[PDB]
């Protein structure tokens, strides 16, 4: 009833990577290594790199799922709030309840788990474009961390799993997410709080 968040590189040496976007007031997505935390604006592009040491088999897929970070909320399904699930901002593929979307990939599949009711979005693994050393997925987060009746100020983490064609685990990584109006300032604030602690 709670998905694992254990980092697991597995046989293929799977791990995530993030750009270095800085903390200017205008930034729309920025990752803090010190906090292992992505800060992003509502519905804006979040580039997440996938890195491996060796090529996984054809049919390998990459799944994203959100869970609440705090143990007393971990069993609650992370979903969009009562406002955003009704705002008809559909892309034709993502169910309106799903917090996490993949942008610009017609092969993205969205799962409502029949037993846990949790949401996830999964895409096929594709090799890097010629001249690149990693593959990038573009995610969108479709509610603010603060949305009442949804995340309601509770922190979440995104779990990224590398899976075989049956859905068996090959690799896992994760990061905390805050969806907020000013990710640059919030990253600076939280990094300073960490330093002061
Ligand atoms: O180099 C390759 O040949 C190569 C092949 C693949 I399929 C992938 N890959 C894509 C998504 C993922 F989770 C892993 C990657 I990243 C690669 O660097
Ligand atoms: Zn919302």
């Amino acid at each position: 009833s709670v998905p694992s968040q254990k980092t697991y590189q597995g046989s293929y040496g799977f791990r995530l990577g993030f750009l270095h976007s800085g903390t200017a007031k205008s930034v729309t997505c920025t990752y803090s290594p010190a906090l292992n935390k992505l800060f992003c604006q509502l519905a804006k592009t979040c580039p997440v790199q996938l890195w491996v040491d060796s090529t996984p088999p054809p049919g390998t897929r990459v799944r994203a799922m959100a869970i609440y970070k705090q143990s007393q909320h971990m069993t609650e399904v992370v979903r969009r709030c009562p406002h955003h699930e009704r705002c008809s901002d559909s892309d034709g593929l993502a169910p309106p309840q799903h917090l996490i979307r993949v942008e610009g990939n017609l092969r993205a599949e969205y799962l409502d788990d029949r037993n846990t009711f949790r949401h996830s979005v999964v895409v096929p693994c594709e090799p890097p474009e010629v001249g690149s050393d990693c593959t990038t997925i573009h995610y969108n987060y479709m509610c603010y961390s603060s949305c009442m009746g949804g995340m309601n100020r509770r922190p979440i983490l995104t779990i990224i799993t590398l899976e075989d064609s049956s859905g068996n685990l090959l690799g896992r990584d994760s990061f905390e997410v805050r969806v907020c109006a000013c990710p640059g300032r919030d990253r600076r604030t939280e990094e300073e709080n960490l330093r002061k602690k």
